[PDB]
């Protein structure tokens, strides 16, 4: 107890409980966090201080004792006071913030509060560990209390050493100095502000029962001389009688995006500027000029008031949640999330996806591009010849309810696209734009960017379905339709594709590609594949035109060089004023109706596999340069063996399953990585892991079992890890229902089961529980997945084992003996062990505890229910 600083702590630790409590707050300042608490827990992003740091830092500004600027760097940003504080700091640009995360350690809080934009938060990083970096701004609130002083010192020091590491002669900073008054922390800091300048301050929102002082780069001033006079104010505090803490107002942070000049995209506006003079004749009550929207890579043409769109929300399905009492306790499914479609859950995808740049390809990627889609381009159109899809054809497709893209069909002259099909006015705009296509020209081809509601394990962000004009989607259809249409992408058509393949007989695809002869099977993902998609691919997809005439070949380059190589996006954003509609464009990136996306998707992945294919197998051996010799070998190549090459792989859309000549494909990933499909979830130069069990192969979310039926004859079931299909299950989509729509969504997730997960005792057992539970007449509603190969034959009130015998046997084209199963009891399960690898709860007591009282529960869900019509499948 030598210094006046130890004095002061050992008072400090001889307090009791509430003189302790008391003595804390005693003439200190302090802001009113209730607002913000309250705010936050309700879901407000905008305003709010996520702690009191934002007040405590705001302090130090105010008085120029730090001045945050350029790229601000925050160690232990915790929740992200500091961070959001800085974010709205005029001469700030970036703030990168690094945090502990894990239990006992605050977490980073996702906010909206002015120049959010410019904050990126990390939470997992232990900073002392850190590779520094370079930084105009280095913040630190990083030192954890203790009744030993000693200790302190030690963590103190730690600190002191850490922050010297990211310290330049330039760098503006506050670092928090845990413990200024002891002698070994007195030496360090003299060493350090005789390098660095700045001094000690203390912060009057710093509480009692801590000395901590910051270190400020602004600040003049004695060391020794500082921290004896807090000591002193401190030691003084302890019998001075109670004064109430100061009350001071908490920071109002704001709102709003943030624009700090970087603008990395330059329009063809001969082309996109009919587009966007069109929205803005249409929106001139309210067209502006936002300097601070947050695009970087996508070019910016203003904004126009909108009313906001999509939801944060997520309701559980009830019927399904008491039907499956086993699950409430397993995170992997409680912790199942709807993402959030609203404009904030959309820009913070936007950011971090959307708004990236993909690197040219070099020469040689190049020509092993435009040689590789030249000959696939002519491979699917040896049986098949492009054509023209008719408004008849188009008017049949929406009559039928049938599979068209995500459309807009202008709400006001239209309420839906079979009033708006049906009416001469809208054809007579279709031929307005048609003409002006015809010319090389496009006034009304503009996408709708919308957020996507998946459920993920989050709650997470949203990604973005474009939705198109329903005249844009038929100019579309018109030119490119035939794609779909006459099934180019067909498994005998392309050797690759599984078009038209329903989800159950993706298994026995993957069982094909087995048989062959070849190296491990590899199902690597594309980080974001859409927005990985050059301009290189685009002008390759667009050679399908080199085998059309005419009229047909002007229509379809003008939606290729007009809709898709030149987008004009329309996306919604939150503002301080409210919400806003961005009018933006990205010449490169997909961007198309959903259908043709996934045929021109599954061409270029057939592309990229078959270079990867070359690569391994050496057929090339730089991307920098492709030589004359090389041009031969390529051509030659995919003449003598393209085919066979294709029947390697089953390619679904940026999906892929690729059993290669041998495991040199593993890191043959030169040209992949300079296509620009780079890898999902490891380092780019890592080789890539196969299976040598097709029947553990990832495709479409699915992998698949071969079962053994009780006749000898042998199915291939697809299946998932059962936390997955539960999780989903207990999640209704959107806000607002009634249970008679609840009951009818969870029966079309049980009668999904029946039809593909059977084989799954748990999800066999509450199936047949739900439609016990549910009214027998009641037909299911909405979507169980968002699957483009999802048959959705569970859609129907006919019987499951009629329907299951139709799916598995009748129309199952590997099933060759066509003898009906006579009952459930014929159909089987998987192993018990394969089914408990897959997540099953089987040999658990609680489930068998479940098994045995279901009745129980099915009562329970037929009384909410009301008494109806039910049958016991049990
Ligand atoms: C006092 S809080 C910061 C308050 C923050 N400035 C704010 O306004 O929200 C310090 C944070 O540092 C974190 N932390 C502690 N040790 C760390 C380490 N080695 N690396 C990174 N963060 C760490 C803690 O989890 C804690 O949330
Ligand atoms: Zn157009
Ligand atoms: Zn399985």
């Amino acid at each position: 107890g030598e210094t006046l600083g130890e004095k002061w702590k050992n008072r400090l630790n001889a307090l009791g409980k509430s003189e302790f409590q008391i003595y804390k707050k005693s003439g200190i300042q302090e802001v009113d966090r209730t607002l913000a608490k309250e705010g936050i827990k309700r879901g407000e992003t905008d305003h709010h201080a996520v702690s009191r740091g934002s007040a405590k830092l705001r302090w130090f500004v105010e008085r120029n004792l730090v001045t945050p600027e350029g790229k601000v760097v925050d160690l232990g940003c915790g929740r992200g006071g500091w961070s959001y504080y800085c974010g709205g700091l005029k001469n700030v640009k970036e703030v990168k913030g690094l945090t502990k995360g894990g239990p006992g350690h605050e977490e980073p809080i996702p906010m909206s509060t002015y120049g959010w934009n410019l904050v990126r938060l990390q939470s997992g990083v232990d900073v002392f560990f850190t590779p520094p970096e370079k930084c105009d701004t280095l913040l630190c609130d990083i030192g954890e209390s203790s009744p030993n002083p000693t200790v302190e010192a030690g963590r103190t020091l730690r600190v002191l050493n850490l922050v010297e590491n990211w310290l330049n002669n330039n760098t503006q900073f506050c670092i928090k100095v845990l413990n200024p008054y002891m002698p070994s922390v007195i030496e360090k800091m003299e060493a350090l502000q005789r390098k660095y300048g700045g001094a000690l301050v203390r912060n009057p929102l710093s509480r009692n029962s801590t000395h901590e002082m910051y270190w400020v780069s602004n600040a003049s001033g004695n060391i020794v001389s500082s921290v004896n006079m807090i000591s002193r104010m401190l030691i003084n505090r302890f019998t001075m009688r109670h004064k109430k803490a100061t009350y001071e107002p908490d920071v109002d942070l704001g709102s709003g995006t943030r624009n700090i000049g970087i603008e990395s995209e330059t329009p063809n506006l001969d082309i996109i500027g009919k587009r966007i003079e069109k929205i803005k004749q249409e929106h001139e009550t309210s067209w502006h000029y936002d300097q601070d929207h947050p695009y970087k890579t996508w070019a910016y043409h203003g904004s126009y008031e909108t009313k906001q769109t999509g939801s944060a929300s997520s309701m559980v399905n009830g019927v399904v949640r008491l039907l499956t009492k086993p699950w409430d306790v397993i995170p992997m499914v409680t912790q199942m999330a709807m993402t959030d479609t609203t404009p904030f859950g959309q820009q913070r995808v936007f950011k971090e996806k959307v708004d990236t740049r993909t690197q040219e390809p070099k020469e040689g990627t190049k020509k092993l591009m435009k040689i590789t889609a030249e000959w696939l381009w002519k491979e699917l159109g040896k049986k098949k010849t492009p054509r023209m899809c008719t408004r008849e054809e188009f008017t049949r497709k929406v009559r039928s309810n049938a599979a068209l893209g995500a459309i807009f069909t202008d709400e006001n002259k239209w309420k839906s696209a079979r009033e708006a099909v049906e009416d001469s006015g809208f054809w007579e705009l279709v031929d307005k734009e048609r003409n002006l296509h015809l010319e090389g020209k496009c006034e009304t081809c503009v996408y709708n960017m919308m957020g996507k509601r998946e459920k993920k394990l989050g709650a997470k962000g949203s990604r973005a379905i474009w939705y198109m004009w329903l005249g844009a989607r038929f100019l579309e259809f018109e030119a490119l339709g035939f794609l779909n249409e006459d099934h180019w992408f067909s498994r005998e058509n392309s050797l690759s594709g599984v078009e038209g393949e329903g989800l159950h007989k993706l298994g026995y695809i993957l069982r094909d590609v087995s048989k062959k002869e070849g190296g491990a099977m590899y199902a690597d993902d594309t980080a974001g594949w859409d927005t990985r998609i050059t301009l290189e691919d685009l002008k390759n997809e667009e050679m399908v035109t080199n085998h059309m005439e005419g009229e047909h070949k002007k229509l379809a380059e003008a939606i290729f060089k007009l809709t898709y190589q030149n987008k004009v996006v329309r996306v919604q954003r939150p503002t301080p004023r409210g919400t806003v509609m961005d009018i933006i464009s990205r010449r490169d990136q997909r961007g198309s109706g959903q259908v043709v996306t996934y045929g021109l998707n599954t061409f270029t992945n057939m592309e990229a596999q078959l270079i990867r294919q070359m690569e391994g197998e050496g057929v090339f051996k730089s991307i920098q340069q492709l030589t004359a010799t090389e041009e031969i070998a390529v051509k030659n190549w995919l003449v003598r063996v393209g085919r066979e090459r294709l029947s390697r792989m089953a390619i679904s859309g940026d999906d892929c399953v690729v059993k290669p000549l041998d495991d040199r494909f593993a890191s043959a990933l030169t040209a992949l990585n300079d296509m620009g499909k780079v890898r999902k979830d490891i380092q780019q130069w890592e080789p890539s892991r196969g299976w040598n069990d097709w029947t553990q192969v990832p495709f479409c979310s699915h992998h698949f079992h071969e079962l053994i039926m009780k006749d000898g004859r042998v199915l291939v079931v697809p299946c998932r890890n059962q936390d997955e299909l539960i999780g989903r299950a207990r999640i209704s989509q959107g806000a607002g229902w009634s249970l008679r729509e609840t009951a009818c969504l969870g029966k079309s997730y049980a009668q999904m089961w029946s039809l593909m997960y059977f084989h799954r005792r748990d999800l066999r057992l509450a199936a047949n529980a739900i439609c016990s539970a549910v009214p027998s007449h009641w037909v299911p509603t909405s979507r169980t997945t968002w699957s483009i190969h999802a048959t959705h034959e569970w859609m129907t009130t006919e019987d499951m084992l009629t329907v299951w015998n139709r799916v598995w046997i009748q129309e199952n084209p590997w099933m060759e003996d066509k003898t009906p199963v006579e009952s459930w009891e014929e159909i089987p399960y998987l192993g018990k062990r394969e089914d408990q690898w897959c997540g099953s709860l089987i040999g658990l007591t609680s489930r068998a505890t479940w098994a045995k009282n279901i009745q129980t529960a099915i009562n329970q869900v037929r009384s909410l229910i009301g008494n109806e019509e039910y049958t016991d499948y049990m």
